[PDB]
């Protein structure tokens, strides 16, 4: 059963097996007076592991590495952050100190710097225009266009039909847009349509926060975003 926010004290990390060689990682963090859960991805990359997103902060990210070593025991050699916010790059300095090569798009690295957040070392090329896709070991990285943020990426694991939507996709139980200070509300529905067109075969869909689902999370997220733009 997927771990929930109340089951994970801040500072601890759970791993959840989605498919052979594919895990989500789940952590919790305080934000604006409440504690929220947050998802990332782990994908077997031959004899190594590819990490998608930090565990939201230095301490959580150190716990993530310890849990990976305990439960999987292969080295995390590369990490990708899917946009510039702290639940995605917070902990990049810990990853770097542990030996992990960290990556993000040029826009993400730039927006991280402007924001005063941690900055992944390496720039991912080939993702500057809406609809661009690139291979990165066992996954495909896809820029769908502005949505939750202007730089947000999604990730697909072909071997298992796993779509990691990051913060551009809401879980089913989330019905209000909440915080969207960096969102492009006008573009978010269009960006989600590009995701649907490009990954019509996705069997598992992982939002940035909360419970995994299927392709219904896309239509669900457009409803929430549109309802919010109405007023
Ligand atoms: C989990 C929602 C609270 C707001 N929030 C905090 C961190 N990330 C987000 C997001 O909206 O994606
Ligand atoms: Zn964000
Ligand atoms: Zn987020």
């Amino acid at each position: 059963e997927y771990p929930t926010v109340s089951e994970i004290p801040v500072g601890e990390v759970r791993l959840y097996q989605i498919a052979d060689g594919v895990w989500s990682h789940i952590a919790t963090q305080s934000f604006d007076g409440a504690v929220y859960p947050s998802n990332g991805l782990i994908v077997r990359d031959g004899d190594e592991l590819l990490l998608i997103d930090t565990a939201w902060g230095a301490k959580n990210t150190a716990a993530l590495l310890a849990e990976i070593e305990k439960q999987i025991g292969l080295p995390v050699t590369r990490a990708v952050s899917t946009h510039f916010h702290d639940d995605r790059v917070g902990g990049v300095d810990v990853l770097r100190a542990a030996g992990v090569a960290t990556y993000a798009s040029p826009s993400t690295r730039r927006l991280a710097e402007v924001e005063g957040n941690e900055i992944p070392t390496h720039s991912l090329e080939g993702l500057s225009s809406s609809g661009d896709a690139v291979r990165f070991g066992p996954v495909e990285l896809f820029y769908p266009g502005a949505a939750h943020s202007t730089d947000n990426l999604v990730v697909y694991v072909p071997s298992a039909s796993v779509l990691y939507g990051g913060c551009a996709i809401y879980e089913l139980s989330r019905t209000s847009a909440g915080n969207v200070a960096d969102a492009d509300l006008a573009e978010w529905p269009t960006s989600i349509e590009r995701i649907q067109q490009h990954y019509p075969e996705a069997q598992f869909v992982i939002p940035g926060h909360g419970l995994p689902g299927g392709l219904d999370l896309l239509k669900h997220t457009t409803n929430v975003v549109k309802a919010h733009t109405n007023r």
